[PDB]
Formats: C-alpha cells, sequence, structure tokens
C-alpha cells in the first residue's frame, strides 16, 4: 500500500521518464523468446530438408540444388533478425540503466539536502530523538538503497515478467497440450522448495542452542580468567567446554546430511521435468504435425522464465529494504516537530537593553531521571545589572539558559524579554541579541579568521584583528604560522582548552549582543588563565545586561546581584552584602569551600596447509565432483540426440529411439547425480565438522595456556572472542565446500567441453573460442568496473558526511543560527560533486551492460552464420548447434561461482589469520619447573627488590615506583595506604600474572617467573573483591580437583564449616548438591566472599591473599568473615590489602605504601604511637 506511494516524489521529467523506463523494459524482455523463435525456425527447415533426404534416397544432386536454395533464402531473412533485435536490445539496455543513476541521483540529492536543512530548522528535536551521529550513519546507508529502489532492479523485475507470461503466449499458440504440462510442474517445484525452507528453519535453531553452551562456558571462564588459573581448575573448564563441542558436531553433520538430500532431490525433479517435457513433446511429433520443434524450444525458454521469477525476488527485497529504510527517516525529514523551535518567520520587536524577567517557571527535562530541576521562579533583573547564579547541581542553571533561547517553551509561566513575550517572536532575531559563551568551547576545525566569522556574516578582518586583541587571544595566532589563516589542525591539538575559550569570548564580543549569557566562562581554567579571561570578560561587560554563572565565588563577589538556589526555588536575592549578612545559600557555599582484528601479513594458502595437517582421508569427494561435473554434458548431448532423431532420419523407429533415450536419461542422470553429489556432500561435510571441533578445541585450550596483554589487558572484549570462534569455524566449514565447488565447475565447462570440441569441424573450435573466453572476461571486467566506481563514491560521501556529523554532534551549532545556513551552502557545494559523478557513471554502467547484451545476440549470430554456408554445403549434422548454447551457459555457471568464492576465500583467509596468531603464542604459563614439588620450600622469605610496574596501557601513572619489600614466614603482612599505590599489583606479581617491567621477585632465590606452576596453585589462598560462581553446582564451585588436586566429601565439609558458609548450605534441600543457577549471581555478597574463602583453604596453602573483602561487605557479614579468616591462619603468611584500617591492628607488620614507596613501616602499636602518616590514616578512616 502506502510504502511505495510516498517513495515516489518524482520531479517534472522523472514522472514521465518512469514510464519510458517501464516502456523499454517490456520490449527488452519480450525480445529474448522472439529471438529464440528464430532458433526454432532454423530447426524447422533443417527437419523439412532432412526427413525427405533420408526417406527418398533416390537423388543426392537434386538435394544439393533446391534444398540449399530454400536454406539460402531463409538465411537472408536470418541476417536481418539477429542484427535488428540486437540493435533494439542495445538501446533499451542503456535506457534502463539510465533509470539507475539519473532518476536516483536527483532523489538522493533532494533527500540529503532536505535532511541537512530540516535538521538545522527544527533545533531541539533532532537531539531529542535518538542519539547524535548515529543519524548520519543510518542516513548515508539509506541513500545507497535509493540507488536500488529507483534502480534498474525494478526494470529487471518487469523484464522478468515479460520473459515469463509473454513466454507462455507464444507457447500456448504453437501448442496448448505442452502448456498444461509446464503449468503443472510449477506447483511441484514450489512444494519442494517449501520443504527446503522447513529444514533450514529447524536445523538453524538447533546449531544455535548447541553453540549456546559453548559460548556461555567460554564467556564466563575467560572473564574469570585470573581466578581459574589461580585454583588450577583449567582442565575441567576445558573438558566441560569439550562436552558442548561433542554435541554441536552431531547436529552440524545432520544439517549437512539433510542439506545434501533436500538439494539433491531438488535437482532431480528439475531433471525429471526436463525429460518429461521431451517425452510428451514427442507424442506431438510422431502422431501429429502439432509440434515441428517450435514448442520444444519455446518451452525451454518458459523454464528460463520460471527461474526469472527467482531473480525477481531479490529485486523486490531491495525495494522493500529501500522503502522501509526511507519511510522511517521521511518522518524526521518531512514534519519538523515545531511550535517551540522552528527557525524562520515571526515578528521582530526592538531590543535595546532587554530585561530578563522570569515569571513563575517550573520545568522538567524529557528523561525522567531529573524531573522539575526548576520549580517556581520569580526573578526580575533591571537593565545594566549583572546577575549571579550560585546553587547546587540539580538547580537547573543550564535549564534557564535554554528557556531564554526558546529552545523549549516552559511548562509553567513564561519568560518575558524586554517585558515582552518570547514565544511570539522570531527565534533567529532573538538568538542574535543573546550571546552565549558555552561550557564546552568546541568549534569547527577551520581558520582563526573563519571562527570569528561564524559569529556574524559581515565581520571584516579588522574586526577579527580588534577581537583577538581585546580577547587576549592575540598571542597564539602569532606563535602559529600564518596568523589568521592558520587552520585549526587535527581534532583540536593546535589549541589548549584555554585557548578555545578565548576564541569563544572573542566571538561573543564580535556578535555585539544586549544579553550575554556566560556559562563556565571563568570556571574549568587554571589559576593563571583565570585572571586573563576575567579581565577580558570585565571589558566585555558593563555595556550590556549579563548573567554570569560561576562556581568560583571570588568572581561572584563583585557581581551586582546574587540569587540563591537550593533546588530550583529562588531562595536568596540581594547583592554580596545582603546575602552574607543574612547567612543564605551563598554564605553556606563560602563556608564549604573555605584493529586487533586486522592482522597485517596476508596468508599464502596457509588455509589448505593447516587443513591438510588435520586431514585424515577423502579423495572420493573431489573425484566424485569431477565425474558429477562431466555428468552435466550427458544431458545436453542426449537432448541433441532427441531433436536428432526428429531432424534427420525417416519416420520408421523415430519413436523407438526416443523411448529408449527417455529411460536412459533417467538412469544416467537422476540416480547417479544424487549419489555422486551426496558423496561430495559427505566429504566437505565431514571436513567442516572435524574443523569445527578441532579449531575451537585448538584455540580454547591454547587460551587457558595464555595470559598477559590479553587476559592481563584484553584489547578485544570476551564476547568478541567467542564471536571469533563462532564465525571462524563456520567460515572454514563453507571454505572446504568451495574447494570441491571450483573442481566441479572446472571439469564441467573447460574439461568436458574440450572432448566435445574434438568431434567439431575444427573450424568451429576456432570460431567458438573467439566467443566463449571473451564473454567470460567481459563479465568479470564488469565486476571490476562496478567496484571501481563504488570505491571512489564511498570516499566522496564520507567527506560530505564528516562535515555534517561534526555539526550535529556539536550541540553549540544549535546555539548559533548565523553559521547554520552558511553551513548549508557548503553542503550543497560538496553534494554537487557526487551529482556530477552520478552523471558520468550513468554512461559507464550504461555502456557495460549494453555491451553484455550485445554479446548474447552476437553469439547466436556467429552460430547461425557459420552454421550455414561452408557447413550447410557439405558436412551438415544435427548436433553441435545445441552444444554451442550449452557452452554459453557453462561459462555462466563458471564466472558466477568464481565470483562467489572470491568473498569466501577472503573471509577464509581472515579466519586463518586468527588461527595462526593464536598458534604464534605468547608463552607465558605454558609450564615450567625449578623444583619437583619439594615440601621443604614451604613459605620462605619472599623478596621484592627494586620493582617498578606500570600496566600495558602506559598512561595510567606507574603505580610501583622504587618498591622493595620483605615478608617473613608465619606473619601477616598488611598493606595499607590509598588507591593507585600498587596494593593489588603486589598480589598480582606474587601470583604470576604480568611480572614487572623492572626489578625481580624471588621465592628463596628462584624467581616467580621460573616457579613450578602446579605447586604454586597449591600455595595460594586467593580471595577476590568480586567472587564469582561457575555454572557448576556449589559443591563443584567450592572444590575443584585436577592432577594437582584431589577432592572428597570430608574435604568440602571442612571447607564449608571453616568458611562459615555452612549456614547457607543447611538451608535449601539436597544440601551441597543444591544448584542455585543463573551463574550464581543470585547470591548475596556475604555468601560470595565466604565461598571464595572455602576455595582458599581447600588448596591447603600457607599463603593467604585477601582482596578487599571488608570494603565489599558491611556489618555482621564483615565480622563473620574475619572469624573464618582468624581460624584459618594457624601461624602462616597472609596479605590483607583491605582499606579498613579498623580491622587491621592484628597485622604484625603494617606497611604504609605511597606510590611504590614505603613511607612508614612497622607493627601497629609503634605506628599508632607516631603522629605521622599511619595514625592520620586510622583517624581519617573513622
Ligand atoms: N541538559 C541536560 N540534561 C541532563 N543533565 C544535564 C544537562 N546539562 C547538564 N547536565 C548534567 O546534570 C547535572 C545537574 O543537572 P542541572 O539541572 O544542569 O543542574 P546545575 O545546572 O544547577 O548544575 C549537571 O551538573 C550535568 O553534569
Ligand atoms: N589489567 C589491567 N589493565 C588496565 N588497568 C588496570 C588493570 N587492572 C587494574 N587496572 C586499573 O588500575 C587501577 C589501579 O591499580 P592498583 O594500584 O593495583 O589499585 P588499588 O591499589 O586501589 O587496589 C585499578 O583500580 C584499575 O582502575
Amino acid at each position: 500500500v502506502s510504502v511505495l506511494t510516498m517513495f515516489r516524489y518524482a520531479g517534472w521529467l522523472d514522472r514521465l521518464y518512469m514510464l519510458v523506463g517501464t516502456l523499454a523494459a517490456i520490449i527488452h524482455g519480450v525480445a529474448l523468446p522472439l529471438m529464440m523463435l528464430i532458433f526454432g525456425d532454423m530447426t524447422d527447415s533443417f527437419a523439412s530438408v532432412g526427413n525427405v533426404s533420408k526417406n527418398s534416397t533416390n537423388m543426392s544432386e537434386a538435394d544439393k540444388r533446391a534444398m540449399f536454395a530454400k536454406l539460402e533464402e531463409e538465411m537472408t531473412t536470418y541476417a536481418y533478425y539477429y542484427t535488428g533485435i540486437g540493435a533494439g536490445v542495445l538501446i533499451v539496455a542503456y535506457i534502463q540503466v539510465s533509470f539507475w543513476c539519473l532518476a536516483a541521483g536527483r532523489q538522493i540529492h533532494k533527500i540529503r539536502q532536505k535532511f541537512f536543512h530540516a535538521i538545522m530548522n527544527q533545533e531541539i528535536g533532532w537531539f531529542d530523538v535518538h542519539d547524535v551521529g548515529e543519524l548520519n550513519t543510518r542516513l548515508t546507508d539509506d541513500v545507497s538503497k535509493i540507488n536500488e529502489g529507483i534502480g534498474d532492479k525494478i526494470g529487471m523485475f518487469f523484464q522478468a515478467m515479460a520473459t515469463f507470461f509473454g513466454g507462455f503466449i507464444i507457447g500456448f499458440t504453437r501448442g496448448w497440450k505442452l502448456t498444461l504440462v509446464i503449468l503443472a510442474i510449477s506447483p511441484v517445484l514450489g512444494l519442494s522448495a517449501g520443504i527446503w525452507a522447513k529444514i533450514l528453519s529447524s536445523f538453524t535453531d538447533k546449531e544455535l542452542h548447541a553453540y549456546a553452551k559453548a559460548g556461555a562456558v567460554a564467556e564466563e571462564v575467560l572473564a574469570a580468567i585470573r581466578t581459574v588459573i589461580a585454583f588450577g581448575g583449567q582442565k575441567k573448564e576445558l573438558e566441560r567446554y569439550n562436552n558442548n563441542l561433542e554435541e554441536a558436531k552431531r547436529l552440524g553433520i545432520k544439517k549437512a546430511i539433510t542439506a545434501n538430500i533436500s538439494m539433491g532431490a531438488a535437482f532431480l525433479l528439475i531433471y525429471a521435468s526436463y525429460a518429461l517435457a521431451f517425452w510428451y513433446g514427442t507424442s506431438l511429433v510422431i502422431s501429429k504435425e502439432y509440434s515441428i520443434g517450435q514448442v520444444l524450444t519455446v518451452f525451454f525458454s518458459v523454464l528460463i522464465g520460471a527461474f526469472s521469477v527467482g531473480q525477481a525476488s531479490p529485486n523486490i527485497e531491495a525495494f522493500a529494504n529501500a522503502r522501509g529504510a526511507a519511510y522511517e527517516v521521511f518522518k524526521i525529514i518531512d514534519n519538523k516537530p515545531s511550535i517551540d523551535s522552528f527557525s524562520k518567520s515571526g515578528h521582530k520587536p526592538d531590543n535595546i537593553q532587554g530585561n530578563l524577567e522570569f515569571k513563575n517557571i517550573h520545568f522538567s527535562y524529557p528523561s525522567r531521571k531529573e524531573v522539575q530541576i526548576l520549580k517556581g521562579l520569580n526573578l526580575k533583573v533591571k537593565s545594566g545589572q549583572t546577575v549571579a547564579l550560585v546553587g547546587n547541581s540539580g538547580c537547573g542553571k543550564s535549564t534557564t539558559v535554554q528557556l531564554m533561547q526558546r529552545l523549549y517553551d516552559p511548562l509553567d509561566g513564561m519568560v518575558s524579554i524586554d517585558g515582552q513575550d518570547i514565544r511570539t517572536i522570531n527565534v533567529r532575531y532573538l538568538r542574535e541579541i543573546i550571546g552565549v559563551v558555552s561550557q564546552e568551547p568546541v568549534l569547527f576545525a577551520t581558520t582563526i579568521a573563519e571562527n570569528i566569522r561564524y559569529g556574524r556574516e559581515d565581520v571584516t578582518m579588522d574586526e577579527i584583528e580588534k577581537a583577538v586583541k581585546e580577547a587576549n587571544a592575540y598571542d597564539f595566532i602569532m606563535k602559529l604560522p600564518h596568523q589568521f589563516d592558520t587552520l585549526v589542525g587535527e581534532r583540536g591539538a593546535q589549541l589548549s582548552g584555554g585557548q578555545k575559550q578565548r576564541i569563544a569570548i572573542a566571538r561573543a564580543l564580535v556578535r555585539n549582543p544586549k544579553i550575554l549569557l556566560l556559562d563556565e566562562a571563568t570556571s574549568a581554567l587554571d589559576t593563571e588563565s583565570e585572571a586573563v579571561v576575567q579581565a577580558a570578560l570585565d571589558k566585555a561587560r558593563e555595556g550590556r545586561t549579563t548573567i554570569v554563572i560561576a562556581h568560583r565565588l571570588s568572581t561572584v563577589r563583585n557581581a551586582d546581584v546574587i540569587a540563591g538556589f537550593d533546588g530550583g526555588v529562588i531562595v536568596e536575592q540581594g547583592n554580596h552584602d545582603e546575602l552574607m549578612r543574612e547567612k543564605g545559600i551563598y554564605f553556606k557555599l563560602v563556608m564549604t569551600q573555605t584493529l586487533d582484528e586486522d592482522v597485517p601479513p596476508a596468508s599464502f594458502w596457509r588455509i589448505l596447509k593447516l587443513n591438510s595437517t588435520e586431514w585424515p582421508y577423502f579423495v572420493v569427494g573431489i573425484f566424485c565432483a569431477i565425474i558429477n561435473g562431466g555428468l552435466q554434458p550427458a544431458f545436453s548431448v542426449i537432448f541433441s540426440k532427441v531433436v536428432g532423431v526428429f531432424t534427420n532420419g525417416g519416420p520408421p523407429e523415430t519413436q523407438r529411439q526416443n523411448s529408449n533415450l527417455f529411460s536412459l536419461l533417467f538412469l544416467i542422470l537422476g540416480i547417479i547425480s544424487f549419489i555422486t553429489f551426496f558423496l561430495q556432500g559427505f566429504t566437505f561435510g565431514k571436513a567442516g565438522e572435524i574443523l569445527t571441533k578441532r579449531l575451537r578445541y585448538m584455540v580454547f585450550k591454547s587460551m587457558l595456556r595464555q595470559d598477559v596483554s590479553w587476559f592481563d589487558d584484553p584489547k578485544n572484549t570476551t564476547g568478541a572472542l567467542t564471536t571469533r570462534l563462532a564465525n571462524d569455524a563456520a567460515q572454514v566449514k563453507g571454505a572446504t565446500g568451495s574447494r570441491l565447488a571450483v573442481i566441479f565447475q572446472n571439469i564441467a565447462n573447460l574439461g568436458t567441453g574440450i572432448i566435445i570440441s574434438l568431434i567439431y569441424g575444427w573450424q568451429l573450435t576456432l570460431l567458438l573460442l573467439a566467443i566463449v573466453p571473451i564473454i567470460a572476461i567481459a563479465g568479470v571486467v564488469e565486476m571490476k568496473m562496478l567496484s571501481g566506481q563504488a570505491l571512489k563514491d564511498k570516499k566522496e560521501l564520507e567527506g560530505s558526511g564528516k562535515i555534517a556529523t561534526e555539526a550535529i554532534e556539536n550541540f553549540r551549532t544549535v546555539v548559533s543560527l548565523t553559521r547554520e545556513q552558511k553551513f548549508e551552502t557548503m553542503y550543497a557545494q560538496s553534494l554537487q560533486i557526487p551529482y556530477r559523478n552520478a552523471m558520468k557513471k550513468a554512461h559507464v554502467f550504461g555502456i557495460t551492460f549494453s555491451f553484455t547484451q550485445a554479446m548474447m545476440y552476437f553469439s547466436y549470430a556467429a552460430c547461425f552464420r557459420f552454421g550455414a554456408y561452408l557447413v550447410t554445403q557439405q558436412l551438415m549434422t544435427f548436433e553441435n548447434v545445441l552444444l554451442v548454447f550449452s557452452a554459453i551457459v557453462f561459462g555462466a555457471m563458471a564466472v558466477g561461482q568464481v565470483s562467489s568464492f572470491a568473498p569466501d576465500y577472503a573471509k577464509a583467509t581472515v579466519s586463518a589469520s586468527h588461527i595462526i596468531r593464536i598458534i604464534e603464542k605468547t608463552p607465558e604459563i605454558d609450564s615450567y619447573s625449578t623444583q619437583g614439588l619439594k615440601p621443604n620450600m614451604l613459605e620462605g622469605n619472599v623478596q621484592f627488590s627494586g620493582v617498578v610496574f606500570n600496566y600495558p596501557t602506559r598512561p595510567s601513572i606507574p603505580v610501583l615506583q622504587g618498591l622493595s619489600l620483605e615478608v617473613k614466614k608465619g606473619q601477616t603482612l598488611a598493606l595499607v595506604g590509598s588507591s593507585g599505590c600498587g596494593k593489588s599489583t603486589v598480589v598480582q606479581l606474587l601470583e604470576r600474572f604480568y611480572d614487572p617491567m623492572a626489578g625481580s621477585v624471588f621465592l628463596d632465590g628462584k624467581e616467580i617467573k621460573q616457579l613450578n606452576v602446579q605447586w604454586l596453585r597449591a600455595q595460594l589462598g586467593i580471595v577476590s573483591q568480586e567472587p564469582i560462581l561457575f555454572d557448576c553446582s556449589i559443591a563443584e564451585n567450592i572444590a575443584y580437583g585436577d592432577n594437582s588436586r584431589v577432592v572428597s566429601y570430608e574435604e568440602i565439609v571442612r571447607a564449608a564449616k571453616e568458611a562459615n558458609i555452612h549456614q547457607f548450605i543447611d538451608s535449601l534441600p539436597d544440601k551441597y548438591n543444591t544448584r542455585v543457577g543463573d551463574k550464581g549471581t543470585q547470591l548475596s555478597g556475604g555468601q560470595k566472599q565466604r565461598i571464595a574463602i572455602a576455595r582458599a583453604l581447600v588448596r591447603q596453602p600457607h599463603i593467604l591473599l585477601l582482596d578487599e573483602a571488608t570494603s565489599a561487605l558491611d556489618t555482621e557479614s564483615e565480622k563473620v568473615v574475619q572469624e573464618a579468616l582468624d581460624k584459618a591462619r594457624e601461624g602462616r603468611t597472609c596479605i590483607v590489602i583491605a582499606h579498613r584500617l579498623s580491622t587491621i591492628q592484628n597485622a604484625d607488620l603494617i606497611v604504609v605504601i605511597q606510590n611504590g614507596k614505603v613511607k612508614e613501616h612497622g607493627t601497629h602499636q609503634q605506628l599508632l604511637a607516631q603522629k605521622g602518616i599511619y595514625f592520620s590514616m586510622v583517624s581519617v578512616q573513622a
């Protein structure tokens, strides 16, 4: 209905031209079966000659005279047919592609310009609706679909219907029996495709549920990565992950099995129809003059028409996607929300020293996060006053500044400019009397001259000069090469934040306004710049009424009037003295303040290198593809033999040969093709299956064996890694299938065709290869030309979009209106360049396609041309005329598949790059020894000497600078201080995750780096500051066995008892075997921390590590957990990094750490007796 009605918006010539396009489209479509009627005619005469030459056999010289004269006469008319249709189909070709560019061009240009223009004219609304910059993304995709909707695709659709319905017209008239037979296979072929779609829908959801587990198991483990290494539960998360893989491979293969059978059987019913047509076609020969070979050909083209319906379907999908995308932005495009925004027309008053008078204003933001920021306002400011706003954040100081522009229309009351209504008058004019100095001084990246020039479209370079000088912006322009003509470089790097603000002050001075609205125009600057901007602001004031917003109370001292706010309600009014004397809000504030996915080196067939390593057998698939490839010509030769025994040979046994060939056609084709196709299907099926396992196996097991700048700093999120495993293993699954797919078409065209060529006339071979290789290259060279024009188009539109997106993302473009239409001039000038490229590529796209359809007729041309003459005179044969047409169609399926597997190989290579860099390794925690798991190395005195550290992201302050520590056995090492002191970092280096940039840490003398990995996970008592459960039952969470670990009933009991989680274990029936579910994210914190403790003491370490388990908990929970801790330590090292210094007083050695530097160190009572750092930390904690 409505979807395409809006879509048209077709110009004066366009609406006419839509009809010219339709009009060429029919007659383009029609010409192909008419062209094939001539092919039937050439058959008809050859038969009228052959049946009497063979059935008389009483002359051979009469036949050489009279029979060849009719053939000669017929050939004179043939010459004027193929040339005529060719000359039509050439022109109409160019016309339908001109539809593609020229009509679309003018639509896109209209859309783009309306879009950019409607946006600047609706102000607020664009910002209200969705998020800025996502709009120019979606818009630039939309205008691409426009090319497709006003595209030649529509023309192709009409053309398709003409070959179809129009095919049946000629069919019906030359014989109506066979019409009914073709009309019946259409519902059969449609039923079969219907089972296909069913199989697809069922098997997809199945692969998805299966892979779902493999993604959930892989997701949680790789985020919990530091914890799982540390308890040594790797081999179990590996096995569980392997478990999901065994089930996923069996649904993957059944899918492949079903796909081949559905697809095999599909081709079967096509082959049956192809035979069936002949069999019922023959019945019209032997006993009737009803078919003379006309309908036999004409009905083959009706099948090509039925496939033309299949080509329609994409055309339609392009059109739907084009309308749907369009009508949704049409909504913002056409229809501004308006009547509180606009930008154009209305009355203009005269403002000389406007007042600000606020009358009973309450307002709320759209988001219902902050509702009524403003509520009840009476403020009356006389001209030549300076009003100060002090408050709290939520007073909506920003809100009053928006209402003043008339961006919103206030909920209650009105704000009256010069005591006159602000909702009656033109916005534009209103904007010009009101200067605004922004809280973000972001500007365009254009010349210093252009930035002053945005303030009024009349500033001469003198005034620019005058501007920078009073605005004390006159410094940086001189340092900068080229004075004013210095373009603001990069993304803003030629200017400080301070310098930007200075350009904005200079600009608001150039505008000469009577209201000056200063929003953090003295706040967010350094102590030096502050004075500089203040003096400039002073010089800009005292000739105008102004409102200054500042958080700096030193500048609000000297304001004429201060007005207090505590939430939106105007509380104080008076000047400095009046406020301070009463002790208002103001007096209150005085007192408070006093990619990684683009791998660079490209593969060189590393695909098949790695495939071939994990390859075990299957030489039969490719061999089966070769025979299935030569199997295709057996039909075409058989069809020659059909029409063969009908053209030449008398009436006796014509029928018999056809009956025999019918049966032969069945057994040779339908039956063997299914078998041999399923054999190839079993081969690439199992190939992708075992790749699907082994790859995901070989990545994920290698992942648990890596750490460090991808698990000690991920540069691709967990979900993106899981995505990579998905996509990759699926992609190779299709890749193996593409190998055999190329071999299939290769023997199918080139190979078997050669055999066929040897039985040609030796001239035909020569003539033929002057077509077939040429038309192949010619479609490829079209693809090349297609992408070449596309690539250059994307660059041009990128620049017009870049300058658009920069304006819309800046909310300060809406503040101005003066540079809006200036901006819309530039957008116009930029959009003219694609207009010209659209006209240039109209002839380019136009001439390529015309030349492709010119080679179709030229084939048929050389075919019938040469087929007569020297060949008709002597050595006339029924066959090799139909094989030429097959050869044309063999190049079609070769070029088509070759182009198809171009993106297949691309994505296959990319998948390979990933699998190679995983195989490339980072060889940290691969497994090492320096002991035999000796039990006389237990604890030690662990040394840290001269250790510096800074994260793999370098800008984040180096947290360890000059750190050296010591820890003696049997003693709790507290570590206290404050954040960013490398508290946590110390625990990380003792666990062996990302060891320090410089310096070293030793056990007894052997580095952590060379420490025995296995024994290290039976030497840790780690506790997270976020403990997280696994999908495993609580019993299995609590304890995890391995070949480094044991588990037992008695163990989990003692762990739960000691950890005090046993309270919670009691509740819930099945006790320990009770599963919570939902990744056990349903537990309360107290429960969680205990669960981490129970894990800790299972490992039987002599080192406990505690990560903020009293700053992630509160109350009785902290205490109970400290009790679990107290009974665990029976005289062993513990690390408490916790920031509650009130529960640290038991620690034997407290280290006060500043930025890697031990400041004070010692036992509690010493440090506490000091009035130094430590005591100050305990004082301030409480
Ligand atoms: N237009 C806005 N809508 C929503 N939040 C805003 C907006 N502008 C600023 N903010 C943020 O919300 C905070 C408080 O809201 P606001 O009503 O602007 O209080 P105030 O202007 O008095 O500081 C600001 O400090 C800022 O971080
Ligand atoms: N793997 C990491 N990569 C990047 N930054 C990290 C990583 N780990 C932690 N950080 C960040 O570095 C901060 C400071 O580190 P650290 O001094 O160890 O913290 P704290 O002393 O408060 O426990 C962390 O609080 C966090 O914001």
